[PDB]
């Protein structure tokens, strides 16, 4: 079992010297196995000898009575214990190999012949017990530091010979095999300090809200029902509601929920004999900080869906009795193959149809949507026609897993076309100035998220957030399949990103 | 010993890290009564109420087995002897059997959690946290473990107020099987049960009638005896049917397991499909005589609009039927006679049929005029011409709150439909159509005149033929009022009526039946 | 000193044989003493002797290593140890009394000879050393639960005899004392369990977000800047934007930043020869669930200013061609002798000015505000005529205390009023979701919330939050202050209602 060539290694006794406290632990700790959920992993009948099943590092993230006990001290040191337990009866065969890898080793790919160069043993899937075997501490500095996430002395486990049995129809027979881990005898916390509680260990926890309440992400409008529909585009590139998890905003995506699909800038009104008054905005930022071309392909808020808008503006109107008047304009945002709307540059052209040369004046000028023509769920122009720096397209799904919607309405002006078709964006705005407000470490991949129901307590599906800012939804039906939408969306775990949802 | 060993023996009880705890050693110079608990109760294990649970491949990791709080609701005998006395202390014993084929896989965790921690996710992160056991789903031999009672106050009461230490484990790794063949081996578990060294009641109280531990009883009368709840005539026989719509919202024979009714379920047999009115006879030139009736509680108390969607018993069916009535009628010579009305539910194009604000109307193809005095009078029908097994109009056609639908059913469970049929007045074929509820009225009668109370989510039945003694299927109930029985089947299938439904123990919703 | 009459109280020797674990503590806390920051006082010459100082219950709480280390075990029991510093020099002279009230007493007032008749220590303001005096557990139960605020014994300090002392022009020698507190020898925590974050115990932590992009939270449009003025009205009853910190939602506040001051209704449009197409709401809230005249005033999200201003509906028009189409209407707010506007029977009665009748239909709608019109930052009638239960005004602050104000800008029609006049909230909408989306739990009366800079890092002020759901702000200045708008507001502790702030 436990029989791997490493000399033992010092802790807490080699690193009290030079620290001020050498703090305890709570003595009934060391009696009690917990698993870390990046810890699991289920063998198949088709998986090459080669794959890396688990690869996870020590730390005090192994052991939430650690990963929580580590925010009131400095600095931790010593030695873990850990075991792994297959499941596997005795009809079965093939091997497995763990391996200790060293806290300084370029990362990558390992092949079959790597992984057994290290220290490692070899253990067949058909032993009943745990296989227990320690996770030493070598490290070069005297003892590691609790909010800085430095290398450590890692374990690997590789399937060194393929999985070999006898199936039914259904469903073929996972080997599945779990990871549990320990404080060794010698796992000693440094020095006292007041509990800071946005330590670098907290499940990213989500608001408390039903979706029916969240204030939508592209439209000004509460969100109105969300689905799944595996028809629509299921790769598509949104420039609002683009937050990573770990605190970043992608895309063009405002802070607020106010600023989405409206533009701040200085106007320049003036009179043309043919539309009549036509107005040529130079962006800027809502809050009144001046605009640059940057990476994010236009200012912060700008609308990204193609077709006919038009704008509610206050114009300072120098007439005789109408000195302020709110008034509505025309703006065009698609191609349509002549439009002078640069964005990227901070220049827009919006017009109306008037024959009077009525004289408005310039001035600061927010431009609040009033109704969309003609919607077309793809990229306006954010330059003349040329390319520009935007968003990455949501993805990539695994095969099996579609995107899930927040659907919103929108105002809709037409002639024949009576059902308000409307936009939906990946997460409600209550959810962006959460991430962002938060700046939560990421750990791996994608959350566990998923959906109860608040008073039946009845789940719905499981709903796996892949933390590039959307959700994924495993899914095998033809048409759109649409939720209730007054549950509440609650955090399991961390799970790897190969995690296989249950189909709904 | 079995043969063989291939298999995995965990006979030890799993070092659990969690000092002793005094029982009864803490309520004797508090409790002002001796007592003792009959000494051979401690020598056997013995099933618990809740004694069973199913591993089934479809079942993910994370389903929570069987979540059972430690008291006196652990055996049938401390459950039976906590009638008497007010309040337990002290531990248990528990064992746990699973000894699932030679060719399966997959391993459950046992986790001691502890009193005052919130119910509800326990999700599969946080269930090694506390004092836990791991098991694999072979193990051979009885898993002992045990059950200590952690608390702050000397000894609980035995209303089922206190929060004690539950023991919940949890499919940790799912189970998949091996066998070369179409078929995975779902693991049956059991659980049994026992009171530990020093588990003791306190003080010695009457044996109330209307206790907190009452099992369940089902009345021991055959289906083909009782009388069914959609219609006044007897029952003729249930079976299950997939092809029928298997979400209906029957607003009739719907109580729950403890009594609580749901929609517009009488209490009475003669109640069924039926109203009593104050009537309102008046004649012009078309088809004859109108009654305007308002409705009324059959029993002569006063309608008034509620919750439910119509007046106790209201009949929740769609289609034409006839309606008799003694009215007292001003023509000398004739003056009590018993006529007959029509009245159609559902959509009419002229529909001011609102049950639920308490008007309806019957019409008679009457040449003259049938001078009848307005009276209240009962409604009971005698034949149905368009049937519908759905919701009429109970208000115009606006929204009015009624009983949810007849569910949740589990992937490949069926609803078991108590079959009667009713007179049939039509003019092509000669098949007196079907009508089915989902428990004939005197299960109605029972549940609702006892009180019981539900202890997880439903009751494992059985249906013992008492001619020969052998069983013929394994049917679940929910506490929705509902028999849920595994099938697979596409045609109906028909089972024979002298059965005799008995409860069998409790059970939670993921228990996967035996298919039929 | 510690001289009480009180036996010896046991704890962890008492609730061992009933609890499964008895767990330890890290033994370098009981060597640290630590302040709980509701344990500090200012005696000054004008106290009259009687006044409760210091009111304290024993717990988990008063000890920031136990408030937090209370969030992995189900239950504590066992003694604590506290001190108290009296900082005054040798030429006063006045008693000071600590008094051990027991678990179960009538909260209330004690005059100065029922806090003697208790077990009470008496000493004087001109003691160097720390009073220690015990703080034993007082019981019933064997050990109390910790997500459970339970009663225990309590400190209560009086001031025993007035503070006599001469004092400068400045600033009139306030005699300050502090208390500390250790756990005892025997304060052992009882049942491991896993880390659950939302214990009872967690400082209200602000969103770290800059106040020129929150959402604003009575008008759709982001906050422009944040002021003090004492010469506006310093006792508004606004019904938007209103959260006390422990969750609750007073007055009509919405939960989104998209609902406010605008209404979902069934609309019923219906010609009139005079002013043309008029239209009679019967309100909803937005997200479609019926509305029921309730506690609140209005439906979530009705405006709470008076004045008229117009909406902008989707009217699904029966002309040919102009099938769909989104048209401004006029709605009158104020009371104005005349108008049938009851939003707490819901029914809101907005009219045109159109001459022809063009035929629209009915169904749900969602109206925009688009522009106000003689806005009066008053309640509109709420009912026809009568009152309407409604949110009280903000307040009480203290003397020498102003509301803190949120200013956003808004659209306005006029004819020589040229400086657009506005609207401002007491706290952005991002804080509203907040509050309520943790439902934090509220440990006294105030939080000691601080703006500071966020690169320059030197504050700006001290603003005392209200958990009424306000934040005051000391100041003497007669016209309105202007604040800078792009800082952050953190929190201190919390602190009792009697606090002073720093003058601006």
């Amino acid at each position: 079992e436990q029989a791997v060539p490493i000399q033992p290694v010092a802790g807490a006794a080699l690193a009290a010297p030079a620290a001020g406290q050498i703090n305890q632990i709570d003595p009934w700790i060391f009696q009690n196995f917990v698993q870390c959920p990046l810890g699991e992993f289920s063998i198949s009948p088709r998986n090459t000898p080669g794959e890396i099943l688990f690869d996870l590092a020590l730390g005090p993230g192994l052991n939430p009575y650690l990963a929580h006990l580590s925010a009131m001290y400095t600095g931790w040191v010593g030695n873990m214990e850990v075991q792994l337990v297959l499941a596997g009866n005795a009809f079965t065969a093939g091997k497995v190999v763990v391996a200790l890898v060293p806290p300084y080793f370029p990362k990558g790919s390992l092949t079959t012949a790597q992984i057994t160069c290290f220290p490692h043993v070899m253990c067949d899937v058909r032993t009943l017990e745990p296989i227990q075997l320690p996770l030493l501490d070598v490290r070069r500095v005297l003892w590691h530091a609790t909010q800085d996430q430095e290398e450590s002395m890692r374990l690997v486990c590789m399937l060194y010979t393929p999985l070999r049995t006898n199936s039914p129809g259904d469903e073929s027979f996972v080997v599945s095999g779990r990871l549990l881990s320990k404080p060794a005898a010698d796992f000693n916390f440094v020095y006292l300090t007041p509990p800071i509680e946005r330590t670098i260990y907290r499940m990213v926890d989500l608001p408390v809200i039903q979706p029916r309440l969240c204030t939508h992400a592209r439209w000004p409008a509460p969100v109105y029902g969300l689905l799944v529909d595996p028809s629509l585009p299921s790769n598509p590139q949104w420039q609002n509601g683009r937050v990573h998890v770990d605190g970043t905003l992608l895309g063009t995506t405002p802070i607020s929920g106010s600023w989405v699909s409206c533009f701040a800038a200085e106007a320049a009104y003036k009179f043309q004999s043919g539309t009549g008054e036509v107005a040529t905005f130079t962006l800027i930022e809502q809050d009144g900080s001046a605009y640059v071309p940057g990476d994010r392909a236009a200012p912060l808020g700008y609308p990204d869906f193609s077709g006919q808008l038009e704008i509610e503006v206050q114009t300072e109107t120098t007439k005789t009795g109408d000195k302020l008047k709110v008034t509505t304009f025309e703006m065009i945002l698609g191609p349509t193959t002549n439009a002078d709307q640069a964005p990227y540059q901070g220049r827009v052209f919006a017009s109306v149809t008037a024959a009077a040369s009525l004289d408005l004046v310039d001035g600061r000028v927010r431009a609040v949507p009033r109704s969309i023509y003609g919607f077309q769920d793809t990229i306006p122009e954010y330059n003349d026609g040329l390319l520009v720096p935007l968003a990455p397209p949501i993805g990539p799904f695994l095969p099996g897993e579609v995107l899930l919607r927040f659907r919103t309405y929108m105002r809709q002006i037409d002639t024949a076309d009576a059902a308000a078709e409307a936009i939906d964006c990946a997460l409600p705005q209550e959810f962006v100035s959460w991430f962002a407000s938060n700046a939560f470490t990421v750990q791996s991949e994608a959350l566990l998220l998923r959906y109860r129901n608040t008073l039946t307590g009845q789940l719905l599906f499981e709903c796996k957030l892949y933390n590039e800012g959307y959700i994924a939804l495993s899914y095998s039906g033809s048409g759109p399949l649409t939720f209730p939408t007054d549950g509440i969306f609650e955090v399991v775990s961390w799970v790897p990103r190969l995690y296989q949802l249950a189909s709904v």
